[PDB]
């Protein structure tokens, strides 16, 4: 629906050996694509508890502000030839896109 | 690390009839607990396709300014009685939590 904000995230595991901060740089050249300002990148490592770690090791969280910044994303030749990559470097690819929609914030509730 | 904001996340599954809506009148009032304005919560439903649905139904992204946060939400009885049925509304429960580091945002890559 992209009612407002526009999710991807991404799960993985790795077999070989995912340098995640090597790939941090490509992250660092992925948000190149961000000079349209109208897309976004975060990275994250589990870093808790194996009970609460999911068990992966990590995702990246992926809103852009709304669907031109998705159709931005790949009109590039740098996410391809990273995607590639991206899968020879990971050994489970999981994948959850939804709408978000900037309101849950509501402090007001209903008798 | 809890380096900058700190992130929780749920994913799961309904079997009884998960009424997301219903429970989203308790997130307006989870809400309430924002009165800090040092806590986020959002929601999403499986609006894609089978394949990047990742076959669950929906999930809760709580993300914090930092750690005192996560204390509070916990510190008030809303949260307990809120768990309690969190579960009995569910079929599975799986939650990942990291440290997020606003920063990724660098337009800038070494040679």
């Amino acid at each position: 629906m992209a009612t407002s904000g526009f999710k991807h995230l991404v799960v993985v595991k790795f077999k070989e050996d995912t340098k995640v901060d090597e790939i941090l740089k490509g992250l660092e050249n992925l948000v190149s694509q961000i000079d349209t300002v109208k897309s976004f990148e975060w990275g994250e490592d589990k870093e808790s508890h194996d009970m609460l770690r999911q068990g992966f090791t990590h995702a990246f969280s992926m809103t852009f502000e709304n669907k031109d910044g998705y159709v931005a994303f790949t009109s590039h030749p740098l996410h391809v030839e990273f995607s590639a990559a991206f899968t020879a470097v990971i050994d489970k690819i999981v994948l959850l896109d939804f709408p978000v929609a900037a309101v849950k914030s509501s402090v007001v509730a209903t008798p």
